[PDB]
C-alpha cells in the first residue's frame, strides 16, 4: 500500500536485485557504500562509503520483510545485504545490522552479521526503512515494527568520521542516497 523507492533511472526498486547506494551528494558528498574493516578487527565487517565521488563501492540487495512483494517500498521494514564480489574474509553475514551502543562516541554504529528473515525480536537490530530525505533523495530509517512490543531505537541514519573512515550512525538528520541499478553500470 506504501510508495515505491525509485532508481536513478526512475524504475522501481526490486526485491532480490543488486543495486548501488550512492551519495545525493557529489563531490563532498562522497561516493557509494561498501563494505570495510577496522584497523583492529577483521570480523564482522562495517558499513562505509568512498571518500572519492568516483567510487560506487559494494552492491546491496534488498529482502522484503514479505518475500512475496517484490517491490521495495517507503516506510516498510526490510533486510540489507552486501552482496560482495570478493571471496569473503569472514564468516559473518555482510547483513546490516544496528551495533551495540558504542559508550565512546553516542553513537549507534551500523554494521552486519545481521540476520535476514524471521520478523520479530531476535532479529530487530537487522530490520531497516527507507524514507524520502526532502527535495531530492532517499535516507535510511532504523524504527522497526516487526515487533509490536518491543522498545526499540528509532533515528535516521546520518554519516559520521571516525577513525579515518566513514561510517553510518543513528542521526536526526539522515544523510541522504540514490540508486544505481548494477548492471546498468559499464
Amino acid at each position: 500500500k506504501n510508495e515505491p523507492v525509485l532508481d536513478i533511472d526512475g524504475e522501481e526498486l526490486r526485491a532480490g536485485e543488486q543495486y548501488y547506494v550512492v551519495s545525493a551528494i557529489w563531490g563532498p558528498g562522497g561516493g557509494g557504500l561498501a563494505l570495510g574493516r577496522l584497523t583492529d578487527q577483521k570480523c564482522p565487517e562495517i558499513v562505509v562509503q568512498r571518500r572519492s565521488d568516483s567510487d560506487y563501492g559494494t552492491p546491496v540487495i534488498f529482502h522484503n520483510l514479505d518475500t512475496k512483494d517484490d517491490i521495495v517500498r517507503l516506510s516498510t521494514d526490510f533486510n540489507v545485504e552486501f552482496v560482495p564480489i570478493r571471496d569473503r574474509l569472514c564468516l559473518t553475514s555482510t547483513v546490516w545490522k544496528i551495533d551495540d551502543y558504542d559508550t565512546s562516541t553516542g553513537k549507534w554504529w551500523v554494521t552486519t552479521d545481521g540476520v535476514k528473515g524471521n520478523p520479530g525480536p531476535h532479529t530487530l537490530q537487522s530490520w531497516f526503512k527507507i524514507e524520502k530525505s526532502g527535495n531530492f533523495g532517499y535516507k535510511f530509517n532504523f524504527c522497526p515494527s516487526v515487533c509490536e512490543s518491543c522498545i526499540t531505537l528509532c533515528g535516521d541514519i546520518g554519516r559520521y568520521g571516525h577513525d579515518g573512515q566513514i561510517r553510518l550512525a543513528l542521526a536526526e538528520s539522515g544523510w541522504p542516497f540514490v540508486f544505481q541499478k548494477a548492471s546498468s553500470t559499464i
